[PDB]
């Protein structure tokens, strides 16, 4: 049955919590235990209050995200289809209580410095249920790194890492991410020169450029095992297909066109659509500390531009990884 918050966030861990992100879903905090940072995602469930302007999910509605988190985390320890490019899942708990005052303090600090679009989560009663997901800390999102990357060479490593992770998940799980906006691509420093993956038993490497990429946020994702499909049915959602002002919002429409509004089906072209949106961000919105000033950098730019104009003619991330010249 549900545990108190203190089960997940013993005092010292709660005292070290800093807010790092948010969405309509709820709140994300960073903390530390056994000298290791972790990210804690907290989602209210089962209650009647609007939270951030939206109804709370039921436990049945939140289960897909929990299941998908686990399956993608487990890919780091598999053999035939192996990738560390998702995000590690450490634990999941169902908690009952009002929001901890120490988390309110962290929430207020973020509101003061960065500003929040959410409600201050101070209105929950002591019977409120939450899902608390503890993840590996994955670094900083690509959107927050808009002005922080070295060069377009780094962009190439990032797109290769994303494409490989998505391909491995296609092959093992018939996975579609379905919401891979640039807030959901995390970057962390690595001392490894090369990152390793295995796709259908064939192992390969990717030069890191000093960064390891982690894909997060499985709210809209789909996968299947042995014919049992886990997904978010958005066929009757209005608002998801009516956004404007960013190619992101076109991707939701383009996915609905590809799948004829049947969200249980497998359409791995959606992963190609998201990779095209990310490549577009790399070329149009990211700005690098070092431009392509030399001939050999102008070449990497030309190859990423060629990827942008050709990739929509590939059927899946697997097709892109295996056949696109960018990755040869
Ligand atoms: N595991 C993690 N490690 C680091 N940061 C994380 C996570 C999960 C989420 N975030 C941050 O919170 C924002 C909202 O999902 C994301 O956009 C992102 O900024
Ligand atoms: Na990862």
């Amino acid at each position: 049955g549900p545990v108190p918050f203190s089960h997940c966030l013993p005092t010292e861990k709660l005292q070290r919590c800093e807010k790092i992100g948010e969405g309509v879903f709820g709140e994300v905090f960073q903390t530390i235990a056994d000298h290791t940072p972790v990210a804690i995602k907290i989602i209210a469930i089962e209650g009647p209050d609007l939270v951030n302007g939206s109804h709370q999910k039921t436990f049945e509605e939140i289960l897909p995200e929990i299941i998908i988190s686990k399956e993608l985390s487990l890919l780091s320890g598999e053999v035939c289809n192996r990738t560390e490019g998702f995000i590690g899942l450490n634990s999941v708990h169902c908690v009952q209580g009002s929001y901890p005052p120490l988390l309110l303090k962290a929430w207020d600090h973020y509101n003061s410095t960065k500003g929040s679009a959410n409600d201050r989560p101070d209105f929950f009663k002591d019977d409120q249920l939450f899902i608390v997901l503890e993840y590996e800390f994955g670094g900083i999102d690509l959107e927050q790194m808009r002005t922080k990357l070295s060069s377009l060479a780094t962009a190439k490593s990032i797109l290769h890492q994303l494409t490989a992770s998505l391909a491995v998940a296609e092959a093992s799980l018939r996975f579609e991410h379905r919401d891979l906006h640039w807030g959901n691509v995390l970057l962390k420093k690595t001392s490894l020169k090369k990152l390793h993956y295995t796709l259908n038993g064939k192992s390969s490497t990717i030069p890191s450029c000093g960064l390891q990429v982690s894909i997060i946020d499985y709210t809209l994702s789909r996968l299947e095992r042995d014919g049992i499909v886990v997904f978010c049915d958005v066929s009757m959602d209005e608002d998801l297909f009516t956004g404007d002002g960013d190619y992101q919002f076109d991707i939701y429409r383009l996915m609905k066109k590809e799948n004829n509004n049947r969200w249980g089906e497998y359409h791995p072209y959606s992963n190609v659509l998201w990779l095209h949106y990310l490549t577009d961000k790399m070329l149009k919105q990211m700005t690098f500390k070092t431009k392509c000033n030399t001939p050999a950098m102008k070449q990497i730019k030309r190859k990423i531009q060629e990827f942008h104009r050709t990739m929509l003619n590939f059927s899946s991330a697997t097709d892109l990884l295996c056949q696109h010249s960018l990755f040869k």
